[PDB]
Formats: C-alpha cells, sequence, structure tokens
C-alpha cells in the first residue's frame, strides 16, 4: 500500500488485558516508509517489560514504546520512525489486567520514495541519474548511448 | 498518457536541429502530482529575450534559448522548473538558418508529490495526512470519520 493505518486493539477504548497482537506493514519496492503515532497511552514499566508496542525492521528491534506521550501544537504526531525498507512490524502486548484503562496507540505508515541517486554512496549510473517516484533511470550525455545493463553509457 | 517520467530531446538530436522547424510536447503525469523540469543540455541561438530561436514552457512558466553546460557529474541541471499542475506543454521553434549547428536541448521531467495538507482551503476537519499520490483524513481519539472521509464527528 501506500499508506495504512495500525489501531491497538479496542481503540480508543481501553485495550484488552492479557493479549498480543502483530501487524505487518508492506509497501512497494521502491519506497521506504514513515511510521507515525499520534496516540500512545500505555502502562508505563521499567524498559517496557509489561505492556508495550514495538516496531521491527527484520530481528531488529527498531523501537519499543510505552507509557502516556501527547505531541508541538500543531502536530498530533508523538513518535516517529523512518526507515530505509519497505516492510515493518508492529507487535502490541497487554499483560495482566489493565485496571488503569489504558487506550493503547494510534499510528499511520506512509511510503516514502527512496532516492537511489543520492540516498548511498555511490551513483547507481555511470553518468547522469535520474530519481523519480517509485524507481529512477540513469541517462548519457549527448551522442553517447546506455548500454542494455542500463547503467552504463558508451559511444559508437 | 500521464506518466511518472520522460524525456524530450530536440528535433535531430544529439545533432544540429533543422531549421525552421517548430515542435511541441504534451507533458502529462497523474492528478496527485506535479511536475519537476529540468534541462541537462541548451545549446540554442542566443538572443535577447529569446525572440528567436527558443523552448518555451507553458502552463509561461519560462523561455530559454542561448549556450550553457554543466560540471555536475551526475546531475546536470542547467535549467530547471517545478510546477504544483499535472500537465505542461513544451514548445520548441527553430527560425530561419541554423547557421551555427546548434544542437537544441535535453530535457527530463518527473512527477513530484502534491502535499494536499500544506497547499489553502484544508481538506480535513480536523488531521490531514500527505502521501504520495493523495492524502487521507483522520481523527482524535473518540471521533470518527464521517463517510465523506473529510468530517469528524460523534454520536
Ligand atoms: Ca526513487
Ligand atoms: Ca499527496
Ligand atoms: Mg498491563
Ligand atoms: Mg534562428
Amino acid at each position: 500500500t501506500m499508506y495504512g493505518e495500525i489501531l491497538s486493539p479496542n481503540y480508543p477504548q481501553a485495550y484488552p488485558s492479557e493479549v498480543e497482537k502483530s501487524w505487518d506493514i508492506e509497501v512497494p519496492e521502491g519506497y521506504g516508509i514513515h511510521l507515525y503515532f499520534t496516540h500512545l497511552d500505555i502502562e508505563l514499566s521499567e524498559n517496557c517489560a509489561y505492556d508495550s508496542v514495538q516496531i521491527i525492521s527484520g530481528d531488529t528491534e527498531e523501537g519499543r514504546l510505552c507509557g502516556q506521550r501527547s505531541s508541538n501544537p500543531h502536530s498530533p504526531i508523538v513518535e516517529e520512525f523512518q526507515v530505509p525498507y519497505n516492510k515493518l512490524q508492529v507487535i502490541f502486548k497487554s499483560d495482566f489486567s489493565n485496571e488503569e484503562r489504558f487506550t493503547g496507540f494510534a499510528a499511520y505508515y506512509v511510503a516514502t520514495d527512496i532516492n537511489e541517486c543520492t540516498d548511498f554512496v555511490d551513483v547507481p549510473c555511470s553518468h547522469f541519474c535520474n530519481n523519480f517516484i517509485g524507481g529512477y533511470f540513469c541517462s548519457c550525455p549527448p551522442e553517447y548511448f546506455l548500454h542494455d545493463d542500463m547503467k552504463n553509457c558508451g559511444v559508437n
């Protein structure tokens, strides 16, 4: 998708006790993901060991959140992540009884274009790199032609 | 028809353009996008206010002529335009004889996302969320989005 919404179970009301829920997010190849939380109302615990919302990018934990926090008066964002990959996983955990009636979280994500020409160490073209939304293409100086590898330019 | 990018080359490029010719190109990207048009090669007759040979960009966004180049190795841009519309017209004109054998131009265009949230008839009652190609509205907790997809309410 190019965008989506992720809401904790029962949101905007108190989340269920003793539950674990997972969501997988995927955008097209050629894009990264901007994930932003607009509501965070989770029981606070040391190192968020009990209730929590985790953001995973592989086997790698990108973030782990708990507690209550609000926003910047002109933006509802309370926490956000920008990742260079097109897949991400979010996991929500509620441990024991939710007696204080915490309401969970709300997050949104949007696909972001990867700039293949500038985001990395080397330019993927011998000569001119042209970034566009979803991909990129190489081009050449006048009187040059692009080889079949769609990367290198040559002359006859 | 609508494309996300493209190339525009003067007639006979990369060799000398013909004498006495006029050519036009219609650029179109999808709704929800603007256009970034950039020139990587400019070798046209020089005249004041480009009254003779010229490349005109119309939505007049600009008019170019003369000869100029860039030493930027991977992103040569001698002239560029960014328009918030999804259609543009480019017109190349060559008048009289091209005795100096000028070689014209090379340009590329790419669609750019329009951020509907920041550009000023607010499209959402509460929160606007921009994304590539569109935008969506959202609501504060305990408020629901009406079926019109723009206004939030409560029961
Ligand atoms: Ca790209
Ligand atoms: Ca948009
Ligand atoms: Mg708990
Ligand atoms: Mg002339």
